[PDB]
């Protein structure tokens, strides 16, 4: 099945997901040089005050910290989104050594890590219909540098010795994504997909242009989980980004000048 390996990895997933070869894939590079300022973008509205986060699972792929989505209580709305989308999970990629682990890119330039918070259109009444649609979703992308630690992300990187392999879930809640946020809401964005099979072209892509530090002690955390499952032969989760792809007839938007 899919992965990152070698046999398994971004080249193949187009003969299971021919939609990887599509017109609108993510991630991209964004070249700052290009992408225009738009002044009819607005302030993007983060309203995560209510969030109610439930738990944490290793999927074999990443960990996802999932949320109760069954209302309004952690939305993201304004910027280039038309209504509400509401946060079902966050997750990240990230590299085996600090200078890769980033999908998108900055002037071709990778980060050790990025951070995706994942939200679906209310119109659409849930995930799985929202992931139908051409604005399903709106991803909310911010980089990861590696510097001072991030305090908020502490207790992420401290439950992961209960989640190292696939399969296995822990109780996640009263956490707050506030806690992962650079100061800066300045953002790029562009019409794209889903970075994992099946790849679905749903997603306004909304991308901080402000990383957050976090410590090397951090992602080196990160890098100590498993892709295998328990008493399978021990495959590090590290490099479980895909790369670059084709803009096409795409624009990268900013909202700063
Ligand atoms: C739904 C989903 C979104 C992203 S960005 C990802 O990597 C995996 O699954
Ligand atoms: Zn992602």
């Amino acid at each position: 099945h899919w992965g990152y390996g070698k046999h398994n990895g971004p080249e193949h997933w187009h003969k299971d997901f021919p939609i990887a070869k599509g017109e609108r894939q993510s991630p991209v590079d964004i070249d700052t040089h290009t992408a225009k300022y738009d002044p009819s973008l607005k302030p993007l509205s983060v309203s995560y005050d209510q969030a109610t986060s439930l738990r944490i699972l290793n999927n074999g792929h990443a960990f996802n910290v999932e949320f109760d989505d069954s209302q309004d209580k952690a939305v993201l709305k304004g910027g280039p989104l038309d209504g509400t989308y509401r946060l079902i999970q966050f997750h990240f990629h990230w590299g085996s050594l600090d200078g890769q682990g980033s999908e998108h890119t900055v002037d071709k330039k990778k980060y050790a890590a990025e951070l995706h918070l994942v939200h679906w259109n209310t119109k659409y009444g849930d995930f799985g219909k929202a992931v139908q649609q051409p604005d399903g979703l709106a991803v909310l992308g911010i980089f990861l540098k590696v510097g001072s630690a991030k305090p908020g992300l502490q207790k992420v990187v401290d439950v992961l010795d209960s989640i190292k392999t696939k399969g296995k879930s822990a109780d996640f809640t009263n956490f707050d994504p506030r806690g992962l946020l650079p100061e800066s809401l300045d953002y790029w964005t562009y019409p794209g997909s889903l970075t994992t099979p099946p790849l679905l072209e749903c997603v306004t892509w909304i991308v901080l242009k402000e990383p957050i530090s976090v410590s090397s002690e951090q992602v080196l955390k990160f890098r100590k989980l498993n892709f295998n499952g328990e008493g399978e032969p021990e495959e590090l989760m590290v490099d479980n980004w895909r790369p670059a792809q084709p803009l096409k007839n795409r624009q990268i938007k900013a909202s700063f000048k």
